[PDB]
Formats: structure tokens, C-alpha cells, sequence
């Protein structure tokens, strides 16, 4: 139930939209390209999007552009590649919003055709 932990995952494959807003850390759910799936409350508290608008949309192309970069987008990738996405650093969240440091960890979803992006304010 806590961010960075290492069965993360397990624990959120079954969530639905419901009770991944009760979660204390913000939480997109993206397909290998990147399209959002599910995008919960506290993601939308940092951030300030509206969770319906964004799903279907792609997270480094439209939503969060500053993202596109080896630091965070290049890695995703990487990881999908690999099939074993998971890693933690820090970054700095601007586009359309105040300048907000937070932590990222991306993890693999259990369902290999997933992939989440974890987020919380430093
Ligand atoms: C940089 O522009 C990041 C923007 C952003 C990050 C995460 C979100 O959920 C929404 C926008």
C-alpha cells in the first residue's frame, strides 16, 4: 500500500479506478506505447489533469511532454523492451502546472502488457 514497494505491484493488479483513488501516491496505468489506461485522484492532485480527459491519450507525447527524455520516457522504453521495467528517480513535473519536484518509480504491471508510473511529491 505504500509507494516504492517491492510487491507494488501484485498488490494493485486487481484495483479497478475506485479503489486505485484511494491510493496515497499518484498512479498511471500506460500500454507499451505509452496511451494512459488509468490515471488515479492523487495523480490528478499534482498534476491538476482530469483523470477521464487523459485516459487514451499519450503520456510523453500530449500529456507530459517534459518527460521526453532518456531520464524518464528513454527508460520506459528500455524497460518494456527488456521486460523488466523497474526504477526509481527523482524529477521535476512543468508543463501547465507549477514546478513540482517528485519521486517516479516505474514498474512493470503483473499482466506484462502494462506498465506503471508511481508518483509522489520530494
Ligand atoms: C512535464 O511536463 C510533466 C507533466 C505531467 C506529468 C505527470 C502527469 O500525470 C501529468 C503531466
Amino acid at each position: 500500500v505504500a509507494f516504492g514497494s517491492e510487491d507494488i505491484e501484485n498488490t494493485l493488479a486487481k484495483m479497478d479506478d475506485g479503489q486505485l483513488d484511494g491510493l496515497a501516491f499518484g498512479a498511471i496505468q500506460l500500454d507499451g506505447d505509452g496511451n494512459i489506461l488509468q490515471y488515479n485522484a492523487a495523480e490528478s492532485d499534482i498534476t491538476s489533469r482530469d483523470p477521464k480527459q487523459v485516459i487514451g491519450k499519450n503520456f510523453f507525447k500530449d500529456v507530459a511532454p517534459c518527460t521526453d527524455s532518456p531520464e524518464f520516457y528513454g527508460k520506459f522504453k528500455e524497460g518494456v523492451a527488456s521486460g523488466n521495467l523497474n526504477t526509481m528517480f527523482e524529477y521535476t513535473f512543468d508543463y501547465q502546472m507549477t514546478p513540482t519536484k517528485v519521486k517516479v518509480h516505474m514498474k512493470k504491471a503483473l499482466s506484462g502488457d502494462s506498465y506503471w508510473v508511481f508518483v509522489k511529491r520530494v
